[PDB]
């Protein structure tokens, strides 16, 4: 029951989502090995993901978390990059979309930095790059990221140099404590705590 609604580039929703995408690009410690070398994107399309069942699943769980956390869902909009983006938008997030080897354990990971999620669009470590050219820094092939509504509830703070959530917590927050330019990464352990709200189709752009 998923439908995708194209947003117009004239729409303020399109513009606000694009700005979040572009403004959260950062340099990566791998020098672009996983995600490619770029400072900005060419946004080709932004679609709204509409699925009533998946939404109701999300808002049900959001209410539960909120009632366990002084009426505060601690909801964020975060990026998700994955080879399973087509499955996620149709069936929702679940245990099959977990990053089993992630630094905070087997959970579903999200980024404040769009360029962090970009590293995972072709798989862990960028896999073997785009399917057409086998290039992790391909400037031709279309990529997709999700911009997702995520319920963090009480988040366990991990200073950073499916499984269960730490007891008493609903998520983990990975706070960067070496790379001063990196934004936070987040992990949830239940698929119902995220809704894939926007599908963004883009290319990375070769620096001038
Ligand atoms: C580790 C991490 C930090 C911040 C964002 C992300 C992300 O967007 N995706 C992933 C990811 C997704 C799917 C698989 Cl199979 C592996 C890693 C991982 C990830
Ligand atoms: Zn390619």
């Amino acid at each position: 029951g998923t439908i995708l609604i194209d947003l117009s580039p004239d729409d303020k929703e399109f513009q606000s989502v694009e700005e979040e995408m572009q403004s959260t690009v950062r340099e990566h410690r791998d020098g672009g090995h996983a995600g490619g070398i770029f400072n900005r994107y060419n946004i080709l399309k932004i679609q709204k993901v509409c699925n009533k069942k998946l939404w109701e699943r999300y808002t049900h769980r959001r209410k539960e978390v909120s009632e366990e956390n002084h009426n505060h869902a601690n909801e964020r909009m975060l990026f998700h990059g994955s080879p399973f983006v087509n499955a996620i938008i149709h069936k929702g997030f679940d245990e099959r979309h977990a990053y089993i080897g992630g630094m905070f354990g087997a959970g579903i990971y999200f980024a404040e930095n769009s360029s962090k999620s970009n590293q995972y669009v072709y798989g862990i470590g960028g896999g073997t790059g785009c399917p057409v050219h086998k290039d992790r820094s391909c400037y031709i092939c279309h990529r997709q990221l999700l911009f997702c509504r995520v319920t963090l509830g009480k988040s366990f703070l991990q200073f950073s140099a499916m499984a269960h959530s730490p007891p008493g917590h609903h998520s983990v927050t990975g706070r960067p404590s070496v790379n001063g330019l990196a934004l936070a990464e987040y992990v949830i352990y239940r698929g119902e705590q995220a809704y894939p709200e926007y599908l963004i189709t883009y290319q990375i752009m070769r620096p001038e």
